[PDB]
C-alpha cells in the first residue's frame, strides 16, 4: 500500500512524497481525522528540513494486523515521546492509539494533547498534598490556562483558583475561576499555595517573577511554559521563601488514557473545551493547508483545527 | 546589670554601646565562649548602619531565671529566624539555646550553623525517596560543600558521592566521597540522582547551569548558594528533564538539636568538621576584633573562629 506523506520542504511551501505501508505489520494503520495546528508546528511553518508537521490529532482505525482495534474504531493518536500526523495514513504501536467513546465531538478531541500536559502538570503535585483546600493560582489566559482552569475546576472541585493574564478578551473566558486577575493589577495581601507557569518564551520570565514574589511561603510552582533561552530567576527568594519548583514536559500514554477516562467521567469538560476550538477548516489540498497555517497565525484566540479529508 | 555590645558603627569601625540585661526575665543569659566570623557578617564589614555582628557561636549559660538550664551548661545559641553575639551577654528563649555534652570542642561547635543549613538541605529530600543506593553530586569545595559531603556520608552510608569544585586546595579535603572533579574536567556518562548547589554569588549561575545539564532526568535539585541578584537559569531542560529545584535557607531550631543529636552519634563529626577551623583569635579588644576580620578575609579554606574573653 501507498501512503501520500504531506511534508513541509520550506518555509511556507508543502509538498507530496510517498512511502510504502505494511497493512501486516505489527502496527495500527489509523487515518486522521481532525488534527490542530501547534505553535511548535507554527516555528518550522515560518521560522530537519524535510518533515511532516502535526502532531496533536484523532482518526479512525482501518487496518489492525495484530487485530486488537476493530475497523473504524475513532481513536486519539499519541506521538512519539523524543514524524507528523499530514500524511493519509499514521502507523501506531497498539499502546500509542487510546479508543474513544462512540459518540463524541471528535474536532475537539483532535487537541488532547494539550490537556495531557496540562493534566502531567497537575500529577506532578502529589495527588495526596493537595485537597480541595488548597489554592491555586495560573500565570496566562491563554490554552494553557484555560485548559489547567478546566481540570483543575472538575477535579479539585471545592479549591480555589486564581488566573493571571494580559488581555480583557483571553480573560473573559475564564468563569469558572474564583476570581482573574491582570499583571498589571495585583492587589496585596493575595496569596495561594501552589501555582502553574503556563506561558513562553520572553513572558516565562516575567511569570516566574510574579509567582516568585507572591506564592506563599514552602509553596510549589509547576513550570510549564517553554522558554527556548535562560530567563532570569530570582534565586534568593526561591531559598527565603523554602520554593519547590518542578518542570514538565512531555506527557505519557497514561495521560492520555487518563484524560479520555475524565471525557467519559465529566463530559463536562468536553464541552468547555469546546470554547478553545476557534476556526476549522476542511483540508483537500495544498492550497488548503497554507490558508489554514496562515490562519493559525492570525488567530488571537484558541486551537485551529484540520478537518483531513485528503 | 550592664552589658557591652560591640557593634560596627562604620566599615571597618567598630564601637561599643551600653543596655540594660534583666537578670531575672523570661529569657536565659547567657556569656558567649566561641564564635566565628560569616560571609554576611563579612560583607557588613567592608561593603541598619549600627548593629551587632556575629550570629554563630556558643556560650555558657551564667543565669537562668526561669531555671530551665543550670549554671554554665555549655550551649549552643540559635539566632533570630529573620541583633549578633558580639556582646557580653546574649539573651535566649529557652528554645534558642541547645545544650551539648559535658566534653566537645566548642571552637568549632561555633560554626554549627553551617551545619544545621546543610542538614536542612538534606532534609528537604524526602528521607523516605532517599536510600543508600542514590548518588548525590556536589557543587562547591568550600565550606558548604565539605560540610555536606560529610553529613551525607555519615547519614547515607551506602551511598554515592561526588564533589565538583574549582581548585585542586580545596577539593583535596574531600576524602571520604567517591569521587571529585573540576568543573572544567567532567567526564561524559557521568549520573546521579540529587544534587547540591552550594555556591553562591554570581558562581551560582553557573553551578546551576552544569547540574541541569549533567543531572540524570526526574532528578531534584536542592539550593543552597545565595545569589543576590537574579541568575540566567535554561528552563527549557528543567521542563524536558522534569527536575524539581528545591530551595532551602534559614534552619529551625529542630536543625539545631538534630545537628548535636548527631555530633552525640557519630563524634566522628566533629573530628571531621575540626578540619574546617581555619585561624583562631583571642578577642580581647577591639583591636583584636579588627585583625580577625581582615584575616577571614585573606583567608582561603574554612572558617575564622572567635575565642571571647571580652
Amino acid at each position: 500500500m501507498i501512503n501520500q506523506v504531506y511534508q513541509l520542504v520550506a518555509p511556507r511551501q508543502f509538498e507530496v512524497t510517498y512511502n510504502n505501508v505494511d497493512i501486516y505489520s505489527d502496527y495500527v494503520i489509523v487515518r486522521p481525522l481532525y488534527m490542530s495546528i501547534c505553535a511548535a508546528d507554527q516555528r518550522y511553518y515560518t521560522g530537519k528540513l524535510p518533515m511532516s508537521l502535526i502532531h496533536e490529532g484523532v482518526g479512525e482505525v482501518v487496518f489492525d494486523s495484530k487485530g486488537v482495534f476493530n475497523k473504524g474504531t475513532k481513536v486519539v493518536m499519541v506521538p512519539n515521546t523524543p514524524d507528523g500526523f499530514m500524511q493519509d495514513f499514521v502507523l501506531l504501536n497498539h499502546d500509542r492509539a487510546v479508543p474513544l467513546p462512540d459518540d463524541i465531538d471528535l474536532s475537539i478531541i483532535s487537541y488532547t494533547e494539550l490537556v495531557t500536559v496540562s493534566l502531567h502538570a497537575i500529577r506532578r503535585f502529589e495527588k495526596k498534598s493537595i485537597s480541595n483546600k488548597n489554592t491555586f493560582g495560573i500565570w496566562g489566559d491563554g490554552n494553557l490556562g484555560y485548559i489547567t482552569a478546566i481540570l483543575l475546576r472538575k477535579l479539585y472541585p471545592e479549591s480555589k483558583i486564581y488566573v493571571f493574564g494580559k488581555t480583557d478578551y483571553k480573560l473573559s473566558h475564564f468563569s469558572f475561576v474564583d476570581d482573574v486577575f491582570f499583571i498589571n493589577k495585583i492587589p496585596e495581601g493575595l496569596t495561594f499555595d501552589h501555582a502553574f507557569e503556563c506561558v513562553g518564551g520572553r513572558g516565562s520570565q516575567s511569570a516566574i517573577n510574579q509567582m516568585i514574589d507572591y506564592i506563599s511561603p514552602e509553596g510549589s510552582i509547576a513550570l510549564l511554559g517553554v522558554s527556548e533561552f535562560p530567563v532570569e530567576v530570582n534565586t534568593r527568594l526561591v531559598l527565603e521563601k523554602g520554593l519547590t519548583l518542578i518542570g514538565s514536559s512531555r506527557s505519557g500514554s497514561k495521560d492520555f488514557q487518563d484524560v479520555v477516562d475524565l471525557y467519559i467521567q465529566y463530559p463536562d469538560i468536553v464541552d468547555k473545551l469546546a470554547l478553545l476550538k476557534g476556526q476549522e477548516f476542511e483540508i483537500a489540498t495544498i492550497n488548503d493547508l497554507t490558508e489554514a497555517f496562515e490562519a493559525d497565525l492570525s488567530t488571537s484566540w484558541g486551537k485551529t483545527v484540520l478537518k483531513w479529508i485528503m
